[PDB]
């Protein structure tokens, strides 16, 4: 059914860190989602996951995904198109049934439980999707303190590659990624066993997820 790059967690790498995911082979098929995990996955990732029965994530992985998304949510919550694109990226990265085809584990280490945990991985990204994703978040204004939201979730990223690099770089102490995540844009077309991440993307002037003119340039009148 589903092909995963990782499933579950195999312990922590430090006494104060958090547990890290277990690399699984390509022939591994995850079990059916529990009722508890399925209901929680819908609350965190939206109604798109109601009919999903096989996912590449456990309940603990969804809870870790929820805790980290809720820390960055208030920074981009004013722009629904960015929030929708933002959550959609990390939800497929964690739970999509085709995770094993766009996530390539490249480096592992041993945990305190003496098991292999992810240390560094590659995510094959579709340039057009990452470009439109950055275009929907680059102009969000943090209210009151008159700043840019991209200065926090992106560290002041000037293009989409610097945006995903800020999101993927290992920042465990700063509430970021517990391990190194590299976004690759040069996946060869000859590689048929791999594929690039590509989903529906929403611009900040989209009708269903329109953002204010203060946060979206294309939503402003002329
Ligand atoms: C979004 O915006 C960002 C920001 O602008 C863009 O990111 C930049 O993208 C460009 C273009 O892709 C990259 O340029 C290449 O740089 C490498 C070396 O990178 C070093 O220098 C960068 C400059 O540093 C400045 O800032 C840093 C802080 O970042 C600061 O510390 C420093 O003081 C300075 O002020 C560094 O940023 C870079 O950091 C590394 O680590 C980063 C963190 O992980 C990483 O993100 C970076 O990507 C980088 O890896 C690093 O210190 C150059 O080698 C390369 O030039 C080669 O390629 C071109 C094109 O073919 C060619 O013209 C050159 O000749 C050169 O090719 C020679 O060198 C190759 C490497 O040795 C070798 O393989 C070749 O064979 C060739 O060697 C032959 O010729 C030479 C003579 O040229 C000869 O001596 C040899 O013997 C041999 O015969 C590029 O210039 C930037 O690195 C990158 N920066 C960052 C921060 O990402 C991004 O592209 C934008 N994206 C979009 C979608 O728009
Ligand atoms: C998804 O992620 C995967 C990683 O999890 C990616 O897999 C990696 O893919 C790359 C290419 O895309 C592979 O690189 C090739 O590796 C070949 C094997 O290298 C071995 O032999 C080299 C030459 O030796 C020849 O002769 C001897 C004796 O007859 C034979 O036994 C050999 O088979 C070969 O015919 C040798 O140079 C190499 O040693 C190190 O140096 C190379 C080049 O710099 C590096 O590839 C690497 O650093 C090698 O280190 C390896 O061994 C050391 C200890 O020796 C360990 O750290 C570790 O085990 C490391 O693997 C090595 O002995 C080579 O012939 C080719 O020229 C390419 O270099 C990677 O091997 C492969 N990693 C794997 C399978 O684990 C995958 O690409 C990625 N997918 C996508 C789509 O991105
Ligand atoms: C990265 O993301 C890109 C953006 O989503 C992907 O680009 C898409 O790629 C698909 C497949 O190649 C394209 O769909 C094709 O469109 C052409 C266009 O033909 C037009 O004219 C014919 C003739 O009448 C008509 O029948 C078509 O409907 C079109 O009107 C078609 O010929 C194909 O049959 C097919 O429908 C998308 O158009 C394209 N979207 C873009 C560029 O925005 C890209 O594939 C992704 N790459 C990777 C590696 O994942
Ligand atoms: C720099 C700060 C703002 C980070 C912004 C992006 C946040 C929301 C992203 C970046 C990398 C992401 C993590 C990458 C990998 C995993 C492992 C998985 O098993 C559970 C989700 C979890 C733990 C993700 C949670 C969300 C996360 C932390
Ligand atoms: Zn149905
Ligand atoms: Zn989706
Ligand atoms: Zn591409
Ligand atoms: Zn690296």
């Amino acid at each position: 059914t589903a092909t995963c790059a990782m499933y579950g967690n195999c312990g922590k790498k430090s006494v104060f860190g958090n547990e890290l995911p277990c690399p699984v082979p390509r022939s591994f098929e995850p079990p059916v989602l529990s009722d508890e995990t399925s209901k929680l996955l819908v609350e965190v990732c939206g109604e798109e996951w109601k009919e999903v029965r096989y996912a590449c994530c456990t309940k603990d992985q969804v809870v870790a995904l929820r805790d980290n998304l809720q820390k960055a949510q208030p920074l981009i919550s004013s722009c629904p198109a960015c929030l929708k694109n933002f959550n959609n990226l990390f939800c497929h990265f964690t739970c999509a049934a085709d995770q094993g085809r766009f996530v390539n584990i490249t480096k592992v280490e041993k945990s305190k439980e003496d098991k292999d945990i992810v240390a560094e991985l590659d995510v094959f990204m579709n340039s057009s999707w990452a470009s439109e994703f950055y275009d929907s978040c680059k102009n969000i204004k943090f209210s009151a303190t008159n700043g840019y939201a991209m200065d926090l979730i992106g560290g002041g990223a000037k293009n989409y590659s610097q945006f995903l690099k800020f999101l993927g770089d290992a920042k465990p102490m700063l509430g970021g990624s517990p391990f190194q995540i590299n976004y690759k844009y040069d996946l060869a077309n000859e590689e048929k066993e791999w594929q690039e991440f590509n989903d529906e993307v929403y611009a900040c002037d989209d009708a269903q997820y329109k953002c204010a003119c203060s946060d979206c340039q294309e939503s402003c009148p002329h």
